[PDB]
DNA sequence: TGCTC
DNA sequence: GAGCA
DNA sequence: TGCTC
DNA sequence: GAGCA
DNA sequence: TGCTC
DNA sequence: GAGCA
DNA sequence: TGCTC
DNA sequence: GAGCA
C-alpha cells in the first residue's frame, strides 16, 4: 500500500538533471513527480541493499492519485488505444509499457482489472549501485477519455517468485508534452509555501 | 461546390448579437464563421426570395476547409462517439445533428461515405421572411482523433424532393469552450490587416 | 514537348502568395518552378479560353529536369516507397498523386515505363475563369536513392478522350523542408544577374 | 554490457592522430568516439595483458546509444541494402563489415534478430602491444529509413570458443562526410563545459 | 538542406 | 522561423 | 484552448 | 468571465 | 550535414 | 577544405 | 496545456 | 523554447 523498503531496503532513484533526456524525462525531488512526454522511455532505478531471492520479480502498475478516482482503472484513452503505435507486446489499452526486455508479462487483476506489467527482476551491473528498468506512458495525462487530467502515480513492487511483496515504492507522473515547463510551474508553486 | 443562390435566392442568415445564447453561440460576419460551443442548439437562418417547390428538403454537411484534408470525412472523434449523448434518432458517429425535428434522415453517402442530415424544408412563419433550423455540433474542434483543430466549413444545401441542387451555401464553424472569447481572437487577428 | 497553348489556350496558373498555404507550397514565377513540402497539397489552375470535347482529361508526369538524366524514370526514393502511407489509389512508386478524386488513373507507360496520373478534366465553377486540381509529390527532391537532389519538371497535358494532345504546359518543382527560404535563395541568386 | 576487462586485461585502442587516414577516419578520446567516412577501413585495435584461450574469437556489434532506440535492430537503410556494393561476404542488410579477412561469419541473433560479425581473435605481430582489425560502416549516421541521424554504439567482445564472455569495450561512432569538421564541432561543444 | 526547439 | 546539423 | 472557481 | 492549465 | 568545385 | 545546400 | 515555427 | 492556442 504504502511505501515499503522491506528485508532488501528496495527503494527507487531516478536520473540525475542535466543530461539532455531531461527534456523529455524530468524528475521532480520535492514533488517526487515524474515529467515526462508521451511514449518516451523512462530510466527508473531499483535500489537494493542486499540480493533479492531467486525469482524475484518487478512490477509497474498505474492507480489514479485521489480517492474520487481511486477505485477507476488507468487506462488509455478510447483514441491511443487504436492509434496501432503497438510493439507486439503491449495490449492496446495499457497506459505503462516497459523497453528493452523482450519477455514482459502484461497483466489484468481477475478481481480488480487493473494492468501492471512485470519484468524479472535483474541485479545491477558489476560496480553498480542499483539496476535501471525503462517504462513508457502511452496516454498524455490530460487526454480526454483517459486520465483526463487526473494525476495518477506509478507503483513499483518488487515481489518474489511467488507473489508475495518483498518491497514497495512510488512517483507520481504527469505525461505532458512540456516537463521542464511544467515541472517548474509545479516547483515554484509548491516553493511558494517553502 | 461554391455559394449558390440559385432561383430561390437561397442563403444564409444568422442570429443577432447581444442575446445571451452568444455565450454558446455567436456568429462573425467579417469571418462569415459560426463560433459555437458542443452541444448547443445553433439557430441557423434559411431565406429565399421565392417558394421552393413541394418537396423540397434541406441538407447539412460538414467537411474540412483545407485542401490538405479534404477528402477526410469529418466524424466524431472516438470517445465522444462512445459519451452515449445519443438522443435516439443521430447515430453515435454523426457530428451534426438537428434539433426540433422528430423525422431528421442521417444518412452516409454510399461513395464519399460523408455524414449528413436531412429535414423537409419549411417555409417562414407568417410575417418572416426566413426560417429557421437548429443545429447543434457533437465534439469540439480541438478534439483529438476528430477534428482535431482542423477548421471546418458546414455546407447547407436546398434540394428539391428527387435530390436535384436548388441552392447552396456555407460558413466556417469553431466547436469550443469559449466562443465569446475565441471569436474576438480571430476577429481582432483579421482586423489587424484591414 | 514545349509549352502549347493549342486551340484551346491551355496553360497553367498558381496560387496567389500571402496565403498561408505558402509555408507548404509557393510558387516563383520569375523561376516558373514551385516549392512546396512533401506530402502537401498543392493547387495548381488550369486556363482554358475554350471549352475543352467531350472526355477531356488532365495528365500529370514528372521527369527529370537535366538532359543528363532525362530518360531516368521519375519514381519515390526506396524508403518512402515502402513507407505506408498509401491512400488505396496511388501505387507505392509513383511520386505525384491527386488529392480530392476518387477516380484517379495512376498509370505506367508501357515504353518508357513512366508514371503518371490521370483525371478527368473539369470545366471552372460558375464566375471562375480557372480549374483547380491538387497535386501532392511524395518524395523531396533531396531523397536519396530517388531523385537525389535531381530537378525535376512536372508536365500538364490536356488530352481529349482519345489521348491525343489538345495543350501542354510546366512548371520546375522542388520539394523541401523549408519552400520559403529555398525559394528566396533561388530567387535573389537569379536577380543577381537581373 | 559495460565496459568489462576481464581476466585477460582486453580494451580497445585507436590510431594515433596526424596521419591522413585521419580524413576518413578520427577518432576523439574526450568523447571516446569515432568519426568516420562510409565504407572506409577504419582500423580497431585490440589490447590484451594475456593471451587469451584457443580459439577466442572478436565480435562486432551495432546498437543504438539511446534507451529510446535501443531496442531497434541497427541496419543498413533501404537504399544502400540495395546498392550492390557488396564484397561477397557480408550480407547486404548489415552495417558493419570485416576487411581483410576471408573467413568472417556474419550473423543474426535468433531472438534479438541483430547483427554481428565475428572474426577470429589474433594475437599481436612480434614487437607489438596490440593486434589490429579493419571494420567499415556501410551507411551514414543521417541515412533516411536507417540509423537516421541516431548515435550508435560499437561493441567489441572477446569470447572464448564456445561463447562465453571474456571481455568487452565499445565505443561511439558516427558516420558522415566530414569526420574531421562534425569531429571538431561535437569536441569544442563539450570544451565548452570543461 | 533536413531537423530540433 | 532560427539555429544547428 | 479546455477547465476550475 | 478570469486565471490557470 | 551531404555535395560541388 | 570551403561554400553552398 | 498541447501545437506551430 | 517561445508564442499562440
Ligand atoms: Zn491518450
Ligand atoms: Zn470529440
Ligand atoms: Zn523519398
Ligand atoms: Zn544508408
Amino acid at each position: 500500500q504504502k511505501t515499503y523498503q522491506g528485508n532488501y531496503g528496495f527503494h527507487l532513484g531516478f536520473l540525475q538533471s542535466g543530461t539532455a533526456k531531461s527534456v523529455m524525462c524530468t524528475y521532480s525531488p520535492p514533488l517526487n513527480k515524474l515529467f515526462c512526454q508521451l511514449a518516451k522511455t523512462c530510466p527508473v532505478q531499483l535500489w537494493v541493499s542486499a540480493t533479492p531471492p531467486a525469482g524475484s520479480r518487478v512490477r509497474a502498475m498505474a492507480i489514479y492519485k485521489k480517492s474520487q478516482h481511486m477505485t477507476e482503472v488507468v487506462r488509455r484513452c478510447p483514441h491511443h488505444e487504436r492509434c496501432s503505435d503497438g510493439d507486439g507486446l503491449a495490449p492496446p489499452q495499457h497506459l505503462i509499457r516497459v523497453e528493452g526486455n523482450l519477455y514482459p508479462e502484461y497483466l489484468e487483476d481477475r478481481q480488480t482489472f487493473r494492468h501492471s506489467v512485470v519484468v524479472p527482476y535483474e541485479p545491477p551491473e558489476a560496480g553498480s549501485e542499483y539496476t535501471t528498468i525503462h517504462y513508457k506512458y502511452m496516454c498524455n495525462s490530460s487526454c480526454m477519455g483517459g486520465m483526463n487530467r487526473r494525476p495518477i502515480l506509478t507503483i513499483i513492487t518488487l515481489e518474489d517468485s511467488s507473489g508475495n511483496l518483498l518491497g514497495r515504492d512510488s512517483f507520481e507522473v504527469r505525461v505532458c508534452a512540456c516537463p521542464g515547463r511544467d515541472r517548474r510551474t509545479e516547483e515554484e508553486n509548491f516553493r511558494k509555501k517553502e
